[PDB]
């Protein structure tokens, strides 16, 4: 009965797959809730996030959180894949996560030529894109609403506007229902969210989405 609890050597694989999920046209968005909160886990350390499950009174099962090569067929030829060791994330999902985001590529490639930094799969804010989703969920959550689903794609289509533009896969509907779900049926990711949100909140100024994170979260304490 484990959670996986990432530590900073492998935030920039699970960045690297928030952008695989971001560029898929029509991705299917069933674990980006977990996916975005083992980002926010990876920015944290395994450290401070085994501190504050102990500390909210879950008892933890630590699984380490490591990259591997898995070597698997596709189409008839061998194919390297790098992979985490995650318990609650299968190698063949990560895999097939992989395969659907290359397809979606050589689309762009056929469309615009060779693709721009913030319209790749490895953009330095992906992760921090679904975090944005999860922290407009959140609100909803605070606010005591249930049916808040409507609200969310309504508010995300305005806030999120250049990201939607930059990614096909950013899909405010499909993902604001994957957090929903990975917060009711694992609480302890709300306790590890709010956690996340503090300390990145106090990061002064970077990036466009982490100024855009920053004032989402802000907001779910009265702005
Ligand atoms: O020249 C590049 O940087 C490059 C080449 C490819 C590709 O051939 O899919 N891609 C896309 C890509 C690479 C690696 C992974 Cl893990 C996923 C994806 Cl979508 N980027």
């Amino acid at each position: 009965d484990s959670i996986d609890t990432p530590n900073y050597d492998v935030q920039k694989h699970i960045n690297k797959l928030c952008g695989m999920l971001l560029i898929t046209e029509d991705a299917n968005h069933k674990f980006t809730g977990l996916i975005g909160m083992l980002y926010a886990m990876s920015r944290l350390g395994r450290e401070d996030t085994i501190k504050i499950l102990r500390d909210a009174g879950y008892h933890v099962k630590a699984n380490g959180v490591d990259v591997t090569t898995h070597r698997q067929d596709i189409n008839g030829k061998e194919m390297k894949f790098e992979v985490l060791t995650l318990a609650s994330l299968t190698t063949e999902i990560q895999i097939n996560i992989e395969i659907e985001s290359r397809k979606s590529y050589k689309k762009m490639l056929k469309e615009m030529g060779e693709v721009a930094p913030e319209y790749r799969h490895d953009s330095p804010d992906c992760g921090m894109i679904i975090l944005c989703i999860a922290a407009l969920v959140i609100t909803k959550l605070a606010a005591g609403d249930r049916s808040g689903l409507t609200a969310v794609i309504r508010r995300a289509n305005n806030v999120l506007k250049n990201e939607m533009k930059r990614y096909k896969g950013l899909l405010p509907k499909d993902i604001a229902n994957s957090f929903y779900e990975v917060f009711e049926k694992h609480p302890h990711f709300i306790d590890v969210f709010v956690h996340f949100g503090i300390a990145q909140s106090s990061t002064r100024g970077g990036s466009r989405v982490e100024g855009i994170f920053a004032g989402l979260f802000m907001n779910a304490y009265g702005l």
